């Protein structure tokens, strides 16, 4: 079901929503609990800024997450999604793993 | 890991979040997409409205999802949420399902 990837390679997964207001990324992996890893507002600003782990970016109301230097304990299953009057909306979810 | 339920039974499934906003419910079951269920204001009010199938319900700042009449195709994982400064938290999830 999952998608192996090359340890160290440089991973961009595709949020299926139309992103026309801000979009949260968190993942669920092996451990119990899932990770909140970056949010991008409407306009395309990331929090936290820092790009060198997971950077989110958008174009034409399409976000995209990359995650460099994928590693083992990037392993998990990848979510987008957006609040939108008082309920939630979620993308494709997105799996990938490096071999263990 | 999961923990299998009496199809037919009432689930109450308690979210670990100090809920002092609002809080979020979705699942991840079988099927790839997730699905949300209900979000439960600051104040104690659920949207949707209706609790014939999910019924949320705060006290104290502790919400608890209740799933009603709980059948195979509400087996899966159970998440809550807060979203708080651009950022988002997470209770520990819960997993049910019914045998088939």
């Amino acid at each position: 079901q999952s998608t192996r990837v090359e340890e160290g390679s440089k991973v961009a997964i595709s949020c299926s929503l139309m992103a026309d207001e801000g979009v949260h990324w968190f993942r669920q992996g092996k451990k119990p609990n899932p990770e909140f890893l970056v949010y991008i507002s409407g306009i395309g600003s990331q929090n936290p800024a820092a790009k060198d782990k997971y950077s989110a970016d958008k174009s034409s109301q399409k976000v995209t997450l990359t995650v460099k230097d994928f590693r083992k304990e990037d392993s998990g299953k990848y979510y987008c999604l957006m609040v939108k009057n008082r309920a939630l909306t979620f993308g494709k979810p997105q799996d990938y793993y490096v071999e263990e």
